[PDB]
């Protein structure tokens, strides 16, 4: 059997700034811009006290279900409406094994039981920290105020 | 206790000109050339009387594992130099969820064990069929002698 022990350690994954566990598998070798490449490919893992937390990408993030727990992805538009899919393996509910998190939005993402899960995220305009913005449980209440309790269980304070 | 009829049935796979089951799940909505897409990801099955017969791309494709049997990606390099990779979920063996198939290379890939495999499939620029190229056992027996042994399983005549 394999623990999320295991996985940290055969794949090498480094702690996340927005929760949970990773570590670059492949970068393209050719470019977009001089700066960014034409793709970037991670593994991301969580453990059971684990999430990864609101956070908003200037770029599309294919999702890839590699094992472990099912999670559930909740998404925030810039117009306050809060979405959610399923990535996984039960297909008879909403579970795909893929998903396509839309540039532009607030999401985070929790497994739906305890365990460990483990992914495979791919954001095509090779992420930099220049694309990324994560943010405050604070921020966060103030705008979409109707989304208290799901803004805390992806959010830390200050 | 899924099998591969749940996950082409569920998600809709249809044969592959290359073999195996297939479903585009996103395109990019950003274009990169006039011409490709920025990327462009499928499912894609295996079942026990499938290969993913040699072929070679133009651009470079990202390998992810949601679930079922371990693969194996066998590549052929423009200099006749095979090489292989161990897809799949046990850490233990050299096993890797993720795995780069260089484009310019002729390559293809069976299931380790009898049964199913559910695959991510992402190539950067998007997959036209342009940038596709199945090939016959006739040329890669000529070209590349030294691999029959391997070309007679992902590979057919005439």
């Amino acid at each position: 059997m394999q623990n999320a022990d295991d996985f940290i350690k055969f794949l090498e994954l480094e702690q996340h700034v927005e929760g949970g566990f990773y570590r670059s598998s492949y970068r393209s070798e050719t470019a977009f811009d001089p700066s960014r490449q034409l793709w970037s490919s991670i593994y991301f893992l969580l453990r059971t006290g684990e999430v990864s937390h609101f956070h908003r990408l200037t770029a599309d993030e294919m999702w890839y279900f590699h094992a472990g727990q099912s999670l559930t992805i909740y998404m925030i538009s810039p117009e306050g409406e809060l979405t959610t899919a399923q990535l996984g393996l039960d297909l008879a509910a909403g579970e795909r094994p893929q998903f396509l998190v839309p540039k532009g939005c607030i999401f985070g993402s929790a497994m739906n039981q305890d365990g460990f899960s483990l992914v495979g995220c791919m954001v095509s305009p090779g992420f930099t920290f220049d694309d990324f913005e994560l943010f405050s449980q604070e921020a966060l209440l103030a705008m979409y105020p109707q989304h208290k309790a799901v803004v805390q269980k992806l959010s830390r304070p200050e």
